[PDB]
């Protein structure tokens, strides 16, 4: 086998194998070569920024991801040298998982993954009727589902989920059961295990989860039994909730506003209470908004701890976590400053009111017409503007420099004052009053007009077709960035739930086939679906 | 969502503001309305407390919603 | 015939019709078979917030609707 550090364990076995070489490798089995040899260099590893060709270090995964079903058969069945289907590899993944990850959502290489993954579930089912190949985790703690989900295999997952396989003594495999049919109308149950209620990483907390840089994220929740699932959901438990939560938090601003509004205006806090009506209406709504504050900050570390989000991925996701965040630091800011005797509580004070209101807008989404906006507004922010932000002090620095420069002893001799101006000049609401008798007036005028042109005309409208672009591409992903929204809205309820009441099951512990391999039954949590399809 | 950004910074302004002519919500809303549309002032010639933060809140007011929010709604309307 | 809240009224004929077998339906209407019978559940009236299958309920309009003018 080769020895360096880019071919390491590569035998004759796996370039025969790769070669699609029946004879080479009935050779090389019939005298006693390793069919569990595993090859690890570099080149077979799986990486980002290298070319390279992972497929699991294992001659069985190579003849299943090269589609050689011949040799897949032979290595299982011949006599001399079995293979073991359920080996696994440094990385933890089984052939299975192998399969998944050389799909790329095409069709003719989705029909190969496909075809060679059932042809490999039912010759495990025939050679090892006990073996559940679909339950083994990779090191990640990912299934073959799990992974498939994970990185955005719309084909293969929805082949699995929709899995129906019309062969007796190997009906367990089906996850899709047909029970009836009419002339458009169709009734089949799903199997929904470990979509939902998995105990380590289900397949809606993957999808939901995702780092939005996988392909498919939207398209992943159209795909039939989950589209329902949430559908399900919402309807059941979800939205009522959801509701009430706005409205909690509505109440929150509400006594939050009104507390800041009738503050006392004396000197030094805190401010002792007097026996009177108003101020115990007064330091109510204190401890209440100090209260709420306190609520939000908890809430942001919990999500921070359980989610672990990347710096550069930081913002990308997690907006509106940050958001809310920030608000209750602001709150505890001025807590903070408050019992310390200093007036300028009120400063962050304010802020956190502020942003206690424009934080409504997280609640647009889920509704299908007013998501949009926030969905808008928050992309606008993280992309035009901070690009844009770059560029614009370019322009407001240097000539703020200039004019600063050439002015001696007016209301232009002062950067603050300087930058102020020519800032409204951008929005289009300064002056342009050269009533005053400086020296060096025809430059002065020169630099503004040239200033006015360049970051009025120029650059504010070069700003506003950009934002324009992406208020446009984003107007038809409409339906989409809905339904996601949704689904991370009803995960998060059901991880709080704040009642006692663990009711996230929706069908119920039905036998689904009663007859496994052995003489035992399956209870599955089937899901019952009837559609609609006007083919013919 | 417009009302939402202008009362969340109404009453941020107002409850800073001790005896001006922004202490009190009807005269915030309008010159912060008239903000929106392009027709305000940013005449920080007064001379009270908290001259920063009232600076930074207005800015910010200004670039969401001159800026961010106006030409949102030109955008949509354009593509009605 | 069915006599659940679903699938109130459907019978044999409906079901022949349905599977296009045009044999069955021929010995059901022989042996004095019912062929003006409503299948009248909530499987088979009309709505939109519910999969369903309107056909107007009767043995005829049911051969009409699945394209069978054999059996009409
Ligand atoms: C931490 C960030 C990212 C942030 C926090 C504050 C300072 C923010 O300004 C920014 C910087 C900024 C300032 C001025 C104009 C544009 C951007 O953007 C947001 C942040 C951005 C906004 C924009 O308004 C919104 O629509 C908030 C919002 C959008 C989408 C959502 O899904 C959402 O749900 C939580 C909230 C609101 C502010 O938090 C706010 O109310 C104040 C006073 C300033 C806005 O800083
Ligand atoms: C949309 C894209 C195309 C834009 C084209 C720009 C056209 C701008 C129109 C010209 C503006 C001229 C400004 C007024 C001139 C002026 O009033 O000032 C001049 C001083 O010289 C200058 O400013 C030079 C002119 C500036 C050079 C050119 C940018 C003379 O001094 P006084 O004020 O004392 O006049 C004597 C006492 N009343
Ligand atoms: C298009 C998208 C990109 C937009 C980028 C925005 C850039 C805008 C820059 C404008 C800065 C204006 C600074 C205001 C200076 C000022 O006028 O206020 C200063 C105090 O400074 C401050 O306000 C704090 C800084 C505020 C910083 C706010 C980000 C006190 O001066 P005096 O009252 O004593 O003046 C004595 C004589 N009158």
């Amino acid at each position: 086998s080769y020895t360096d550090s880019y071919y390491k364990g590569q035998t004759a076995l796996h370039i025969a194998i790769e070669r699609r070489n029946m004879t080479l490798v009935t050779l090389l089995v019939e005298n006693g070569a390793d069919v569990q040899a595993a090859a690890n260099g570099d080149f077979f590893k799986k990486t980002k920024g290298r070319p390279g060709f992972y497929f699991g270090e294992l001659p069985l995964s190579l003849a299943a991801c090269t589609n050689q079903l011949a040799i897949v058969k032979f290595l299982l069945q011949n006599s001399w040298q079995p293979a073991d289907i359920s080996a696994r590899d440094s990385v933890g993944n089984t052939v299975l998982h192998a399969l998944v990850e050389v799909a790329d959502n095409t069709v003719d290489n989705t029909k190969f993954v496909t075809s060679m993954y059932n042809e490999i579930l039912i010759l495990g089912a025939k050679l090892h009727p006990t073996l559940k190949l679909e339950e083994i985790t990779n090191r990640k703690g990912l299934t073959p589902l799990a992974l498939a989900a994970s990185s955005g295999k719309i084909g293969v997952l929805a082949y699995i989920l929709q899995r129906e396989i019309h062969e007796p003594e190997c009906r367990h495999l089906s996850r899709k059961f047909t029970e009836w049919a009419y002339g458009p109308v169709h009734s089949s149950l799903y199997d929904l295990s470990c979509i939902d209620t998995c105990e380590k990483n289900s397949v809606l907390e993957v999808i939901a989860y995702s780092s939005s840089e996988t392909p498919n994220r939207h398209d992943m929740l159209l795909v039939e039994p989950l589209n329902r699932l949430l559908q399900d959901k919402w309807d059941r438990f979800v939205k009522r909730i959801f509701y009430f939560n706005f409205f909690v938090y509505c109440l929150y601003m509400i006594i939050f506003t009104a507390a800041a509004y009738y503050r006392p205006v004396e000197g030094l806090p805190p401010y002792k209470l007097k026996n009177t009506v108003g101020d115990y209406f007064r330091v109510t709504g204190e401890i209440l908004s100090v209260s709420g504050g306190v609520y939000f900050f908890f809430r942001g570390i919990q999500y921070f701890l359980q989610r672990r989000p990347s710096l550069k991925s930081l913002f990308v996701d997690s907006y509106s976590e940050i958001l809310f965040f920030v608000q209750s630091l602001f709150m505890l800011v001025s807590v903070v400053l408050y019992f310390s005797q200093r007036k300028e509580y009120v400063a962050s004070m304010v802020f956190s009111l502020a942003m206690g209101w424009t934080n409504m807008l997280y609640y647009t989404r889920g509704f299908q017409q007013m998501g949009i906006y926030a969905v808008m507004i928050e992309k606008m922010i993280l992309r035009d503007l901070c690009r844009f932000m770059f560029v614009y002090l370019v322009f407001l620095f240097g000539f703020s420099t200039a004019v600063v420069t050439l002015i001696e002893d007016g209301k232009y001799n002062s950067l603050y004052s300087t930058c102020l101006e020519l800032f409204k000049f951008t929005i289009g609401m300064g002056d342009l009053e050269f009533t005053e008798n400086y020296d060096f007036k025809a430059v002065f005028i020169i630099l503004l007009l040239a200033y006015v042109i360049l970051t009025y005309i120029l650059l504010l409208n070069m700003l506003i077709a950009l934002m324009g672009e992406t208020v446009n591409k984003i107007a038809q992903e409409s339906k989409n960035i809905w339904k996601l929204q949704r689904a991370i809205t009803i995960l998060d309820t059901e991880k709080s739930f704040l009642k006692c009441m663990r009711k996230a099951f929706r069908s119920g512990k039905l036998l689904q086939v009663g007859f496994t391999p052995d003489g035992k039954d399956d209870y599955r949590w089937c899901f019952r679906v009837d559609e609609v399809n006007w083919t013919t």
